[PDB]
């Protein structure tokens, strides 16, 4: 790698020693031989260990603290990977596989509380890399614009339920900023920890927003991943919202291949995501739950779910690595109708 590259990598190193608050993944597990092991890499696309760790070493408060430049560099960079990927997940184990992508199948799934008693509001939400492409901190303004061109074409030649507009950031009118923003839809350039992993160079280009004409289906083009794709509507039925999900996922990918580790599963710009890169969740009101939390909580492990919280709640699938996207949606179905039965049971 470059001298200049070098340079900013030994003094982010000794920064990193030097500051002795710091509880970033990044300083835990950049040991001294592991640095010096992977120091010198590239990966074929370009990306060197500061295009991994620049974030964390200008933003010493990052909880984790390194990204990912390309899908190349979760093996070129393995040694630091791997280690804060399995501290992160909680249990990932060098040897560890992550199970084969399945949709499961989607005739065991049911509606959830269709008297709309609880639950107030269902999204299903995954990430896609596409094949061939670097990740945002390596991605060229041509390379941006080529891929909003595929992502737009792709996205604006589905039919039916899946029919809708493309909006490009670049060139967008305050009208349709405000519209946008009115429904939540609209996105824009992203924090300290985003900017410093040069997560948003050449800004707008290639950044865009898709939606359905029903506002239940969305699409970030090039925020965090190349692709942040969502399902979302009120009421409870997760089957009809994962449907959806699975529906256009597929008929993205039949003309826009994605990036996939036979370990890692689904390649995403943070370690963080991976796996399924699925996240399944219901804003549900559980008020009699509500005040005996623990019974709560014993469920939502029992179910591997996640509990954001009085009476409301936004409860979704704590993993994304070690288990399939049908595990994960049948979790929450699972888990969020033992809430219900629990929760009409109480006094």
């Amino acid at each position: 790698v470059d001298q200049a590259t070098l340079d900013k990598l030994e003094a982010g190193f000794k920064k990193l020693q030097e500051a002795s608050d710091c509880k970033s993944l990044l300083k835990k597990h950049l040991t001294k031989d592991v640095f010096d092991s992977i120091k010198n890499k590239k990966t074929g696309m370009g990306a060197t260990l500061l295009d991994v760790i620049q974030s964390g070493v200008e933003n010493l408060d990052s909880g984790v603290g390194i990204y990912a430049p390309d899908a190349e560099s979760y093996r070129t960079f393995g040694p630091l990977f791997d280690p804060i990927i399995d501290d992160y997940h909680g249990g990932f184990k060098l040897t560890d596989k992550h199970p084969p992508k399945q949709w499961g199948d989607i005739n065991t799934l049911v509606g959830l509380d269709p008297a709309g008693q609880f639950i107030i509001s269902t999204r299903v939400r995954c990430g896609r890399s596409l094949q061939g492409y670097p990740f945002n901190p390596c991605l060229t303004a041509e390379q941006y614009k080529e891929m909003e061109e595929k992502v737009s074409s792709t996205l604006s030649s589905m039919e039916d339920e899946l029919k809708g507009t493309y909006y490009p950031l670049t060139g967008m009118s305050k009208a349709t900023q405000q519209q946008l923003i009115d429904d939540h839809f609209l996105f824009k350039e992203g924090d300290r920890f985003l900017q410093t992993a040069n997560a948003c160079r050449y800004w707008p280009t290639g950044r865009g927003i898709f939606h359905n004409d029903a506002k239940t289906f969305l699409v970030w083009v090039n925020e965090e991943d190349h692709l942040r794709i969502i399902s979302m509507q009120k009421g409870g039925d997760l089957k009809t919202v994962y449907k959806r999900l699975v529906t256009a996922v597929d008929n993205i990918e039949s003309k826009l291949p994605f990036s996939h580790d036979d370990r890692f599963g689904f390649l995403t710009f943070c370690p963080t995501n991976l796996g399924t890169t699925m996240r399944a969740s219901v804003h549900i009101q559980l008020p009699k739950l509500a005040k005996d939390r623990k019974v709560l909580e014993d469920i939502a492990s029992k179910f591997n779910l996640q509990v954001r919280g009085g009476g409301v709640y936004d409860i979704s699938n704590k993993r994304r690595l070690g288990l399939t996207e049908y595990q994960a949606v049948r979790e929450m179905q699972d888990g969020i109708l033992e809430m219900i039965k629990m929760e009409k049971a109480a006094a």
